[PDB]
Formats: structure tokens, sequence, C-alpha cells
């Protein structure tokens, strides 16, 4: 076994096709499914697996009210191939009520947060084994990506904030190998508020593409150079914006280094890369809200702060339809890289109140470089007729 | 790890033993399956794997309601070990309404059609990863084989159809080197309507024996060559005809060359294979419906279409219980190339009314050049005792 | 991977130490477990698996009704790695209502049999393919062993039986390479009746313990020369007799040679092994009915047929609790080869009126050359509070 | 594939990260988990998995009354991959009702005990098959470690104890080469009372802090030479004591040799492992019944009997919460061998009268030497919406 290095063009992209459906809360009004949420997926060189953030029960359970809430001591980062559902054959790999996994090519990294608000404890784990820990250093709920993170040459990063939700927070980046953490920077350059980031390989170093949570509706970028551990940050241009409040289509802004502040309040994680001067982009359909979900390309949406010429739109799921949180991830072709990413389908509370819980399934989708139609992929499943 | 050539002679084939029964409709009555349908099998170079098309829910489960239904965005392609029945630990493959899966080799290629009516989308998923995807070109229900598709040399074929049901249709044949559509060739010869193609190797070659769902109670067969892409086509000789609808035994009659306009109008998947000038055949044993099934050998039915000569008869399926779909595999052997089918036992609506879901189960015989004696291998569930 | 030629002498044997136990109506009352019966015990080079011929149904379920019957077109051989329960996820690797695996060293062998009374089908599965089938010769319910055959160099030898149940039936032993049926050898010698044979290995021939349904309470000796495949057959001479029903220890004898004409009719499949001139044998403990299980070693039981001299008595399943079918497999460990043994435990109909399934679990004792206690380890279900 | 040494310095603790939690009750309220007691964990070269001993029951079940009992024959040990949850297809590896494993570099060992309370038997199973027995020698419970032996250079060492849960009793030091047993040292020393030792690997000897159950809350430790097979003994010094029941801590005193004689009946199965000469160590929280959890170290508590100086205080299950047995697991790190632990959440009778069952859950903890946070993870089951 070679460590991954990604040294690879990026994949000709002309939109994406469907990849991979759970429907796991369909099949647990007659299964035995975890609740869980923040899904995401990551791949070792052969195939995908599929992540979540259990809750510590099934759905069909007592223990399954008030799962809303997104801190206990139950909850664990679940893992499965992709497609097989969240099963009680599912392996809890480490406790953790936030966490981040990437494959280096020898093994699974997973960074696993779990512990009280205000003395949070991160986990860092390879090789199926504890190698690390760090202390949480704002002590104000310690938290990263929830999804994958990437590895370079042996060498992974993970983004982590601890601080506030709604002003300055404390952002750093770490450097893995072979679990352990050898070196921490500390964010830079103009991105004001950082989240949940969608983190890529561009060779030869590694980006991200984030959630600002304080005053941008557009989205952070950080820029992350694996030898020299350096940092540089900013916002994606697109006059399109990919985070959840924002202001509607005619009216919207961007800015390449500062945020919009435009009903800049609140988010999604969400994901977006670059394809020269444009933007490959998914958000929600509805703009104060967590309905429907497209995927488009805004021409010069990179480096244009102005452009709002989107082509190639893709309806995932229908403005009748939730959606939820979503991020990248890569897959090595024989010649090139591919992006994907997945679309969380939240459902139950807060939202409805047909039930008692709060649960996802989940919906993937990967570029390709050839053609595909139109279609919609919600969740599916019939609230009304759910275990109450 | 090299590539499948199939370079071996076809096995002796005196008739089919028992090989393999899944019993899922009995077992879904006290325990977790999957609502199904249109399986298939297909086999990597050590063991072989059952597929079918899911419905995103379990069978004792509120969302089986309505099942009947081809195309929805919660079906997905289900894929195990053989005799492994559908239980919740089964991995989805890819999403699809319509799908085709092989194995090279090295990996296993899926193809999985899902979407709008108008606007499907095939997906072409190679060793984990999406490596490609065409549009509908037609816009008219894009459709693949629901049965495995056939590789040599590391080249795969698979036929897929858009356009009319009940009319001329658009039917291509595509040629895929690791997941890659290298060539599309268009449908040439005889044959008029094409649907459902039950493919074999024949070195160096690949045949297939569709459905005409037009004007054809016989069968067409589609030849491809895989140096030059090629394509000529026909029906099945034999006046013994192996489609559903069809008329009976001493009124119907075949050509080789046009369909026979013989109730030909909707139709079965179904599968033959030649032996010399003599053809295997599977079909139902009712003229108009799906009820039971039976195999035999037609002497000169490959090749003169007004034997009605059969010999070396089998109930697969009993005259008074369920059957359905049915396909071809092949299995190579030490010496030779053996031939197996399986057959959808397909209950409940719109033919049965006490339940309110659609399901399968299935069985399996394979080629054998030994002896073998008699019997019946329905699917025994008892829809007057089932879920409510 | 090489053959296996089990060319080791046999391990020194003190009596049994426990080894496996499966719980599986205790679980079926909480779980959803397979209805079997037959059950048995084979190993590969690596580990043990566990075997049954399955009721094509879960114990909480309405299809469990009258699995008392022991031939329908619903029953498949299941397996599992030893100590796994019968869950769901449980591979089905044939048709069949009697069965034998074994395996080669390189590749499992199974031989299965399903079909009608008086036409039946037994298909030959090696390395996961359809190899061979053979048709019932008498037409009156061929069976098998019910337990593991036996392969030396590669070649692999299976007792297979036809005919009456109560009169002189036609016995067969196969040699099978790779699947493939190559001699077949029909029973020769002074045994009279034969059915359900333990064997195991005997360097360098094969040697079975089997069943009399006819005349005998002692048992038919069978004896495979594998490489000219001649046969001879005798009884197990021990004056102390493992069949049931039978006479009791002061009024039972046995014979060399001939049946011993006490209380002949009916049987259970056993099984027994020399130890020099002495014997190693279990039974029940009752003598007319299917309660309790024992093992004891008899000196001179081999040879002199007026000994009736036990030692190293142990009690497996005390004698107010249900037994069942037993019989032998063999483990090779580093300088010889070990003799274990699996003991089925009947619950149900019609013995017991409680409930209206019939099924198993199972507890298996491997032979050791070191000391060891006492203890009984039945069942353990309570029918009075099972599923209705 | 080499006999693991251990032969690596131990690595620096600052105290412990959090690694896994099973969450077994919570899932068992929907969902099929067995009712588990004694749990423990340890690993192959590569993973972890979680061992415990089935009460032959699944929790949702008539037979989970009454689990309160310690040994019957429906007892087996359970295996699963660390995180997988006790679900229906997990592997029984032997019937046992006291048990103990490792893996030593090469394959798997299982010490597992049934049968009669006054003549018990223990089987040692190595690599897939039975390799010996030895007989209960007091014939007053044979029982062992309930947490995983050691193995060095391919020698794996084990202690059992037969006798007096309250007065002297017999221990013994079994050392086993591939299951074979070699040797057998009886215990020496100035321990008085050894039960359910810990023991973790100390290049080029073998550890082991126990329970002592007659007159001591001081922990018995036992030093294992693996090459004379000599057998030394004694005491934990530390002031602040590790067994339950015990005095509080301004009460509590120890002795490095003799048991204190404080509230020193009854126990609970826990760990210490010494760092210089400070000490490592965990223990329940309330002093006379098994509620909460907490670990820390003693400085000179390794050497000196009169130090209660305790730094680095976790709390890993709050007072108010549920604990029970701890035991103590070796993972090789690329540079040094780590120390992890495990904490039975014991739920249900006799403590707890909501339910007739009595079961657990784990939670997991591993050395680190970065840096930490709180937390509390319990069981979190309610048992008033239970089953009943
Ligand atoms: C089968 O499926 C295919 C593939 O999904 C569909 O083709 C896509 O259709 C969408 C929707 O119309 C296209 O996305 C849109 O592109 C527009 C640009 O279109 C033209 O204009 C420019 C500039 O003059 C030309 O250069 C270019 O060639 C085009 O002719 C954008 O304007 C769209 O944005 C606006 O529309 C959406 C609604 O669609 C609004 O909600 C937005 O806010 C905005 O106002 C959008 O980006 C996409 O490009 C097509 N892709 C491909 C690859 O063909 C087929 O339509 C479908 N077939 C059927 C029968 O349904
Ligand atoms: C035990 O199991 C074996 C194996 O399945 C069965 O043997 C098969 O039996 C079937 C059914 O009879 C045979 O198939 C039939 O072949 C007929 C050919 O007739 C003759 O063929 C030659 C010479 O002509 C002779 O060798 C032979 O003796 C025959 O007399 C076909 O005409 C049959 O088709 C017609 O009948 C069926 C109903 O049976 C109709 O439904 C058809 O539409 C059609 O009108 C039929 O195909 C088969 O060849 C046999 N195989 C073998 C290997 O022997 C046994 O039947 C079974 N035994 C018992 C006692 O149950
Ligand atoms: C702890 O566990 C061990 C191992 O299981 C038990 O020891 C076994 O005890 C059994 C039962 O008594 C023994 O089996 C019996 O062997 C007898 C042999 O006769 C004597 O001769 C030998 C050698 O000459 C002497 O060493 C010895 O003293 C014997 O007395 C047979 O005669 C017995 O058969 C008869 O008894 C049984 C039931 O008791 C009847 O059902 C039969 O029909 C028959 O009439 C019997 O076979 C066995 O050999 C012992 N094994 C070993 C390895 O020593 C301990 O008993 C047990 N301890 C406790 C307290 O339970
Ligand atoms: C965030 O997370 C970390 C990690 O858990 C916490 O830091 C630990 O806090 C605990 C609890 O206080 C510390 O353990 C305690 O250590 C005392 C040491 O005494 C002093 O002396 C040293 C130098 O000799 C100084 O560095 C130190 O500041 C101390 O003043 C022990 O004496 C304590 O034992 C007594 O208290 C406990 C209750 O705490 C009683 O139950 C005992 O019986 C006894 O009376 C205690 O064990 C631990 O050392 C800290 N670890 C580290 C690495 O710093 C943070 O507290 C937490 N932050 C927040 C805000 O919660
Ligand atoms: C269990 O099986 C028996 C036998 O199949 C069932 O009883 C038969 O039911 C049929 C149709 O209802 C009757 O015509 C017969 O008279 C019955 N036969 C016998 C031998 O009793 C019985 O109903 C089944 N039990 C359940 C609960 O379904
Ligand atoms: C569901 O929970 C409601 C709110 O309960 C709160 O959160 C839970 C987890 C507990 O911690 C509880 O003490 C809190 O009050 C309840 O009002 C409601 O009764 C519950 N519903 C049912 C059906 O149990
Ligand atoms: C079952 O469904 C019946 C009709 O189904 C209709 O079409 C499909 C696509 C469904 O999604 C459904 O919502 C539509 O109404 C209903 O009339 C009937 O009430 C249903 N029965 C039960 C028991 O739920
Ligand atoms: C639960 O069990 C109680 C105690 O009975 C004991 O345990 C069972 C398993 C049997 O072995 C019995 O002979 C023992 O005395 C019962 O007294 C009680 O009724 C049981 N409760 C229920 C609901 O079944
Ligand atoms: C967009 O939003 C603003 C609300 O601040 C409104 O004035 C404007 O008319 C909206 N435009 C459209 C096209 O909805
Ligand atoms: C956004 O979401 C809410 C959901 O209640 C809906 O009522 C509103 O009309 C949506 N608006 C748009 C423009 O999609
Ligand atoms: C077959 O059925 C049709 C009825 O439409 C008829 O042409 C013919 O007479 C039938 N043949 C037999 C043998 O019944
Ligand atoms: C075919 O099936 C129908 C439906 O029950 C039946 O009524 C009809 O008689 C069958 N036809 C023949 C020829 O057996
Ligand atoms: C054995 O059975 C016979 C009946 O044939 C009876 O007379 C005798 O008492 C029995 N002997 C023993 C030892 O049970
Ligand atoms: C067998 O059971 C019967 C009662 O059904 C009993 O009388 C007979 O003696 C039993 N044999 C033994 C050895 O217990
Ligand atoms: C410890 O637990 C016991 C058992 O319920 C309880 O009575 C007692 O109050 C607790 N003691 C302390 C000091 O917390
Ligand atoms: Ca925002
Ligand atoms: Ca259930
Ligand atoms: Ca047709
Ligand atoms: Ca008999
Ligand atoms: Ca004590």
């Amino acid at each position: 076994a070679e460590y991954r290095n990604w040294s690879k063009p990026q994949c000709d992209i002309t939109g994406f096709a469907p990849f991979s459906k759970d429907n796991s809360i369909r099949l647990s009004a007659g299964g035995d499914i975890w609740v869980t949420r923040e899904p995401y997926v990551s791949c070792d060189p052969d195939k995908c697996y599929q992540f979540a953030l259990g809750q510590g029960t099934t759905l069909n359970n007592v223990h399954s009210n008030n799962t809303v809430r997104g801190r206990t001591p139950y909850r664990t980062l679940l893992m499965n191939e992709l497609g097989v559902p969240f099963h009680l054959g599912t392996k809890q790999v480490c406790i953790a009520w936030s966490s981040s996994s990437c494959h280096d090519g020898k093994a699974w990294l997973h960074v696993c947060i779990t512990g009280d608000d205000k003395n949070a404890t991160a986990s860092f784990i390879y090789n199926g084994r504890l190698v690390d820990s760090v202390v949480s250093w704002s002590k104000e709920i310690l938290r990263t990506q929830e999804s994958e993170c990437v590895c370079i040459n042996g060498t992974c990063t993970v983004v982590m904030t601890d601080g506030s939700a709604s002003g300055k927070a404390d952002t750093k980046i770490l450097f893995i190998e072979e679990g352990k953490i050898v070196h921490t920077s500390t964010l830079s350059g103009s991105a004001q508020h950082v989240e949940e980031c969608s983190c890529y390989p561009r060779y030869p170093g590694v980006r991200c593409v984030c959630r600002d949570n304080w005053k941008g509706s557009n989205r952070p970028i950080v820029d992350i150079n694996i030898k020299d551990h350096s940092i540089v940050s900013s916002y994606v241009c697109s006059g399109l914006v990919g985070d959840t409040p924002r202001k509607n289509d005619s009216s919207s802004s961007s800015h390449c280094l500062d945020p919009n502040n435009e009903e800049g309040g609140h988010g999604v994680k969400g994901w977006a890369f670059d394809d020269g001067n444009d933007v490959w982009m998914g958000r929600t359909i509805n703009e104060t809200s967590r309905l429907g979900y497209e995927t488009f390309k805004v021409i010069e949406g990179w480096s244009n702060p102005k452009s709002k010429l989107q082509i190639n739109r893709q309806v995932i799921v229908d403005r009748g339809n939730r959606s939820g949180y979503s991020g990248i991830f890569s897959v090595e072709g024989k010649s090139c890289i591919n992006r994907c990413f997945y679309v969380e389908l939240i459902r139950g509370r807060k939202e409805e109140t047909e039930v008692l819980w709060t649960s996802n399934s989940i919906v993937v989708f990967c570029g390709t470089s050839g053609t595909y139609g139109t279609g919609s992929w919600p969740d599916g499943a019939d609230l009304n007729l759910m275990p109450i």
C-alpha cells in the first residue's frame, strides 16, 4: 500500500450523475434503523463508506424522543459501506458529536469530539487505535468538519473551530501523520467566521469551502499548503451565494474577501469547488430554509464577485421536500480526481411535528464528463404513517 | 486478476439441476425483508451474486403499499451473495428503476438508470466509482436488460432501449471498458422490437435473446461483435415460442426474421441459448399469464421455424403457481462455460388482492451434463396469512 | 492451497470438552431465527461452519406451522460460521431436504437433494458452482448423510440411499472430484440397512457409522477404500449399542456382522469411532425415545461383541431433556486428527404440543487429550412461553 | 505473521481519551440485542474486539427474566468488532460462564469455562479448534479473568481460581503455547486472595492487578515470569484503594504486602498499572456500591503505601449513574505500548427493579500523551420506558 498523493488533474465535469440513496427513514417504518444526523461520505482506495453521527438509538425505539438535540454522550460515529443503511450490525467507530474521517491510502483516520460543551475532547484514531487527543482551546463547543478530511503524502489535515457561533471564533488547522498531531496552524486571511468545511485535494495542497455562521451568506474558502503549514482565506466570489439563509437571486451580492452582510446569520454546511475561473456549487433551493437542493455552474463565479450567470442547473431534491447539510468528497479515477457530494435528507423535529424524533437519509451524486437528464430524489418517507 | 475471455466451449447440457432458492416472501412474514422486483443473477470468478430492484421499503412496512409501480425515486439496485435473502444489511449499489451488472474478472460494472420518464439518466459504475453517464436519447423511458451484461477481454456490453413500448423504438448497444462508454452501436438487422435482453458470452461475441413487446410472441436474437462493434439481429426460429402472452402449441407459429404477429403485444422477460441447431429455452406454462415455468429442448429449434419437436422437458414451477421474469447467466466451469437461469416468482398485486404490496422471490437452476428428476419449486407463501 | 490428505495419527482421547452452543430456540423468542432440522458441523482448514436444513421460514412467522414435515420445496441448506446462529443474513447454499457438505482443502463441496419423493435430484456444488447431478435410482426418497462428507487427495466420498426405510434399500457410495462424480460403487459386505452415515477420515480410507432403520439397534459400519473404490460393511460389535430405539443395558446384545434384531425398526442418526480395539460412541440416554444424550468408551467394544464394559461416561444432555440427531466431524490438529460431534436438540411437534413448529438448536463437543468435568447443556427454551 | 513480543516501552500517559461506546441497552429498546454481563476488550494486531458473556437470550424476550444469575448452561462468549453491538449475527465463540481471550500475533485463544459448579470444565480453543482442557481442581467454581489474557513469544498466560470466595482458595497460572497447556505454576507470594485479574504485558514479563474478595479492599498484584514460569505477588501500595467496597478517602489505608482488612469482603473487577513509582488506576466513585467511575494518577502510589496524592482525575461515569467491572487492555503503537480500559455499565436487577432482566453496555477509553477535557458517558437507557 502507498500513501495517496492525489497528484492528478481534476476530471472534466458537465454536472453530476446519480450514485447512491439509502432510504433510511422509509426503511425504519419496518426495520431496525439508527437515528442519525450530519452524515457524510468518504472512500478508501477501493470503495466508498457512509458516515453519520448516531443518537445511540434506533427510530422505532422509546429513546428516539427528543433527538433534535445535537450533543449527547450517547452519540457515536457510524460507519457502513456506501448504500448499506445503518442497521444494528453497523459499527460505531468512536464516540463523537462531531467528527471527520479520511483514509490516507494505508489506513483510516477518524477525528471524534465528545464531552462537555465547555471542555470537549477531540480524539484522533488511526489504523483502529487511539494515537492522540487535543483539548478544547476556547472552551465553547470544539467542533470540526462533518465531512472527510484530506491526506496528501501521508499528511492529513482537518479544520476545527472552538468559539462563538455569532462572533469571532477560534479556527485551527491540524496536520496529522499516522494519527499524530504534528503541527497546528491557526486560521489566517479574510474569512471572518468558519464552520463545517468541505475540503478537497487540490494538488499540491487542500482547499475547503465552508460555512460562515456570523455575517456572511456567501461562503468562506480556506487554502491549506501541506508542506509549510500556511493558510490563506477568503470568500466564494460568485454573486449567487451558497449559504442558507440568504437574500433572493435578484438582490444578493458577494465579495472576494469579506462577508456580504446579507442575512449572514446562521447557515447550513455546504460545498463548492472551482473549474478554471468558474465555480461548481450546490445549495438549498429555498433561500431562507432547508427545502430542496440544486447544483450549478456559475460562469466566472470563482473570480468575479459580480457574476450571476448560472448554467447547468440540476434539481436534486425538489422545493417541496426537505434537504439539509451537504458536503464534498473526492474519488480518484484512472486519469483524474472526481468530485462528488451528498445531501442530508432531514425529517422530523423541529420542522415536522408528526413525530417525536429527528433523523435523516441520504442521496449522493458524482461528477461526470458525460450526459444526464433530470429527476428528483427526496427522502420519500410518510411521517403521518410513521411509528407514532 | 486477468480479464475474462470466456474462450471455452459451452458445456454439454442434458437439462438443468436445482441450484438456489431464496424464500424471500415466506421469510418477509417473520422478518424485515426488502420489497423487490426484476431480480437477476450474475457471478464473479469465485461466486454468484443475486441482484434486484428494491422499492426503498421492506415488506412489513407501511411504505410497501403500491409497490406494483415500476419507477420511483426510491428504487435502488440491491446486491447480495447468492442465497442471502434481502435483509436490512443488504447493500444498495446505485439508484435504479432499471439496471444491468457484470463482473469482468477484475471488478463489477453496474449500469443503473433512474430519473424522469422523459429524461432518464444512466450511470455507469465500475470498481466502486462513477465513471460515466448517458441521458435518455429518445425521451421515452430509457431502459436496459434487468439481467447480467457480458464482458469479453475487458470490453463489456449492455443493451438499452428508449422509446415506444408499442411501436418502433431506439435500441443501442454500448461498449464499455472500465466503466467508460467507449462506443455506441445502434441496433440493426431484422429485429423490430427489443427489451430486456438475456445475453450470454459466446466466443468471440455476445448473444442476446430479448422481449419484443410489439408484434412478436417469438423472441428477438441480437448478435454483438466485440472487436469491430457490428450488430445483426433476428428472431428465435423455434415454432414453440418463448414469450407470454402467446398462442397455444397447435395454434402458434414462428419466423426466423420477422415477428410472428400472434398475441405479439406485451411480453415477459425470458431467455434461450443455442446448442448446434437445437434451442434450449424456458418459458411460462400458461399462454396468457405468468403462471408456472417450464424448460425444454426444441430439436432444430434454432434453425427451422416449423419445428415443434420438444424433448427433455422439466416443470420448474407448476402451472398453478406464479412465475415471472426469467433470465440467463453463464458460469465459467473448469473446461466449459455453463448456462443457468433464475425465475422471478412475483406475488401480490395486482393479480392477488389479499395484500397491498407487490414483491418476488427466486429460484435458480443450472445446466447439467448429468442426470436429474422432477419437482416443483414455487414461492410457497400464504398471502391469506401475511402482514395485515 | 493444497488438498487435504488427513494423513496424521488420530489424537489421544480421554473424553470430550465443550466447544459450541447456539441457543437458537432461546433466541427465536426474541429475534428472527430460521426453523431448521437435521443440523451438522464441518470445518475448512481454518475454522468450522455450522449447517442445517431450513424450512423456508423463521420461527416467529405464520409459516412455521407443520415444520414437522421432512420434505418441502422450501427447504434449503443453511451455512454459518460455527457459533453464529441462523439469523436472516444466513446464506442458503443450495436447495435441499437432504444434504452433505465437506471441504477438500481448496473448496467446499455440497451435496443437496430436493424434488419429488419418487424422482429426486442430487446436485453437486463445488467452489460455488453446480458441477454435477444424479437422479434417484430406486424412486423412493433418495437421501444422504445429513453430515460432513470426507475428501482425501482431492477425492470426496459420500454415502447415499434410495429405497425402503423398512426393507432392502439401494445404497451407493460416490466419489466426487471437484464436484464431478468420477465413480459410483454399490454397497457391499454384511450391513443390511444403511442411512445417515457419520463418516470420518482414516488414512488411507474413510470409515462411517450409520443407522439401520430395518432390523438393527446395533450400528452399520461402512468402509470406503478411496483409491480402488472398494466397499466392505459390517456392524459395531459392542454389546452396548448406539441406536434408538434399543433394548436396555441388561437385555441388549449385538453382533459383528448381522443386525441384532432387537428393536431394530426405526432409529436415529448417530456416530462412533475406533480406538485400537475399543470404541467411543454417543447415544440417547433413554432406550426408546429421544431424551438425553451420553458418551462413553467401551473397552474391546470395536472387536468383541459380548463386551459391555463402559468407562469415561459423560452426560452431554441430561435424561429429562430432548436430544436428537448427532454426528461426527474431524478437525485437523498440528500433529494428529481430532474427533468432535454435534447433538441436535429437537424441540416442538409432535412430541411437544405446546407449539405448532419443529425446530432445533445445537451443542458441540470436541475430543480432548486432557481433563474434563461434568454438566448438562440442554436447549433450555421454555415453550410454555414461546410465540403464542 | 510473527508472534507478539510486546517489547516496546510503555507510552507516556497524561490521562485517557474517549475511544468507544456501544449503547447496547438503549438499542435493545427497539432492536434485538443480547443480554450480557462481564464484558471486556482485546485486540489483534489490526483491530479491537468486544467480548462479553451471553445469557443465551436477547433482551426483548421471555428468556431474559433472571439473567441476574451468574452461571447457567446457556451462557456463551460473544465476539464482535469493537463498536458493533451484540446483535443476532454475533459469533458465540465457545460455551462459557467465565472466560479469557488473547491474540498471540498469529491467532486467537479462548479460555472458556462451563459445567457443574463443583465440577466445571475449562476448554482451550486456539485458531478455531479445541487444543486442550483441564477440570476444576478444588471442585469449587473454576473461574478466570473476564478480561484479556496476554501472550509473549507465542506463550500465553492466564490466571484461574478454584475455591472459596471468602477464604483461602487455589489460584494457578497456566502457560499456553498454541492452545496447549505447556506448564502450570501455582500462586505464590503475599497475595492472599486472587480473582478476576486484569493483566498486561510488561516486557519481558506479565503483571496483573486483581480482586481480593476476602480481606482486602487493596488490589492484589501478580507478576508472571514467562521464562522460568515463576510467580511473585503482593498488593498495590497507594493509600487510595481500587476495590468496592472500601472505606472513604480520609479513612482508607493500604499495605504493599498484605490485605488492608478494610471492608475487604466482596469486590469488583478493576485494574491499575505502574508508571515509574506512580500508579494509574480506576475505580467506582461511590465507596460501597457500583455507582460512577473515575480514574486518576497516584504520585508514588505504586511504591509508597502512605501516599494519597492523586493528580489528573477524570470522571468516566458520573456518581449518579451505574458502573461495574472494568479491566485493562494493551495496544501496540509505532513506538510504544498503550494502555486502555473498558467499563461495564450494568443495568437492571438486583439494584433496579423496573425490569426483570440484568444486562450491560460498555464505555472504552485509551491512554493518550496529548490533552483532554471533561465529560460523562453513562449507559443512558430509561428503564421506566423499557419492555415489561
Ligand atoms: C433533460 O435534462 C437536461 C440536463 O439536466 C436538461 O438540460 C438542462 O436544462 C437546464 C434548465 O433549463 C439548463 O440550466 C439553465 O441554463 C440556462 C442557460 O441556458 C441558455 O442560455 C445561455 C445564455 O444565453 C446559452 O449560452 C445556453 O446555451 C442556453 O441555451 C440558465 O439561464 C438557467 O438559469 C436560470 O434558469 C433556472 C431554471 O432553469 C432558474 O431557476 C435560475 O434561477 C435561472 O433563472 C439554468 O442554469 C441546463 O444548462 C441544461 N443542461 C444541459 C447539459 O443541457 C433538459 O432541459 C432536460 N430535458 C427535458 C425535456 O426536460
Ligand atoms: C423422472 O425425471 C425425469 C427427468 O425430468 C423424467 O424424464 C423426462 O420426462 C419428460 C416428460 O415426459 C421428457 O420430456 C418429454 O419428451 C417427449 C419426447 O417423447 C419421446 O422422446 C423420445 C422419442 O420420441 C423417447 O426417448 C422418449 O421415450 C419419449 O417417449 C416430448 O414429446 C414431451 O413433450 C410433450 O409432452 C409434454 C408433457 O409431458 C407437453 O407439455 C408438451 O407440450 C409436449 O406435448 C416431453 O418434452 C424428458 O425427455 C425426460 N427426460 C429424461 C432425461 O428422461 C421422468 O418423467 C420422471 N419420471 C417419473 C416416473 O416421474
Ligand atoms: C467430575 O468429572 C469427572 C469426568 O466426567 C467424573 O469422573 C467420571 O465419572 C464417571 C461416572 O462415574 C465415570 O464413568 C464410569 O466409569 C465406570 C468405570 O468403573 C470403575 O473402574 C475404573 C478403572 O478400573 C476406576 O478408576 C473407577 O473407580 C471406576 O469406578 C463405569 O463402570 C461406569 O458405568 C456405569 O455407570 C454409569 C453412570 O454412573 C451408568 O449409567 C452405566 O450404565 C454403568 O452402569 C461409568 O462409565 C468416568 O470414567 C469418570 N471419568 C474420569 C475421567 O475419571 C467425576 O465423577 C466428576 N466428579 C463429580 C463429583 O461429579
Ligand atoms: C478541562 O479538562 C481538564 C482535564 O480533565 C481539567 O483539568 C484537570 O482537572 C482535574 C480536577 O481538578 C485535576 O485533578 C485534580 O488534581 C489536583 C492536583 O492538585 C494541585 O496541584 C497541581 C500541582 O501539584 C496543580 O497543577 C493543580 O493546579 C492543583 O491545584 C488533585 O489534588 C485533585 O484531587 C482532589 O480533588 C478531587 C476532585 O477534583 C477529589 O475527588 C480528590 O479526592 C481530591 O480531594 C484532582 O485530582 C487534573 O489534574 C486536571 N488535569 C489537567 C491535565 O490539567 C480541567 O479542570 C477542565 N476544565 C474545566 C473548566 O472544567
Ligand atoms: C396448522 O396446520 C394444520 C394442517 O395444515 C391446519 O389445519 C388444517 O386446516 C385446513 C384448512 O383450514 C383444514 O381443512 C384441515 O381440516 C386442517 N387439517 C388438520 C390435520 O387439522 C391448521 O389450521 C394450522 N394452524 C394454524 C394456526 O394456521
Ligand atoms: C418526550 O420528551 C418530552 C420532553 O422531555 C424532555 O427531554 C427528555 C429527553 C427528558 O430529558 C425529559 O426529562 C425532558 O423533559 C416530554 O415532555 C414527553 O413526555 C416525551 N414523550 C413521550 C411519549 O415520552
Ligand atoms: C394505499 O394506496 C392507495 C392509493 O395509492 C395512491 O397512489 C400511490 C402512489 C400512493 O402514494 C398513495 O398516496 C395514493 O393515494 C390509497 O388509496 C390507500 O388509502 C392506501 N392504503 C393504505 C392502507 O394506506
Ligand atoms: C421471573 O422468574 C421468577 C423467578 O423464577 C426463577 O427463574 C425462572 C427462570 C425459573 O428458573 C424458575 O423456576 C425460578 O424460580 C418467577 O418467580 C417470575 O414469575 C418470573 N416472571 C415472569 C413475568 O415470568
Ligand atoms: C427579493 O427580496 C426583496 C425583499 O427584501 C424584495 O424587495 C424583492 O422584490 C425580491 N425579488 C424577487 C424577484 O422575489
Ligand atoms: C421557503 O420556505 C417556507 C417553508 O414554510 C415556505 O412557506 C416559503 O414560501 C418558501 N419560499 C420560497 C421562495 O421558496
Ligand atoms: C388454442 O386456442 C385457440 C382459441 O383461441 C384455438 O385457436 C385452438 O383451437 C386451441 N387449440 C387447442 C389444442 O385447444
Ligand atoms: C391460465 O390462468 C387463468 C387464471 O386463473 C386460468 O383461469 C386459465 O384456465 C389458465 N389457462 C390454462 C390453459 O391453463
Ligand atoms: C430391561 O427390560 C426388561 C424387559 O424386556 C426388564 O425385564 C428389565 O427389568 C429391564 N432391566 C433393567 C436393568 O432396567
Ligand atoms: C425411558 O422413558 C420411560 C418413560 O417414558 C421410562 O420408564 C424408561 O425407564 C426410560 N429409560 C431410562 C433409561 O430412563
Ligand atoms: C452510595 O450508594 C448507596 C447505594 O444506593 C447510597 O445509599 C449512598 O447514599 C451513596 N453514598 C454516598 C456517600 O454517596
Ligand atoms: Ca450565514
Ligand atoms: Ca421485530
Ligand atoms: Ca411479445
Ligand atoms: Ca434401528
Ligand atoms: Ca474486597
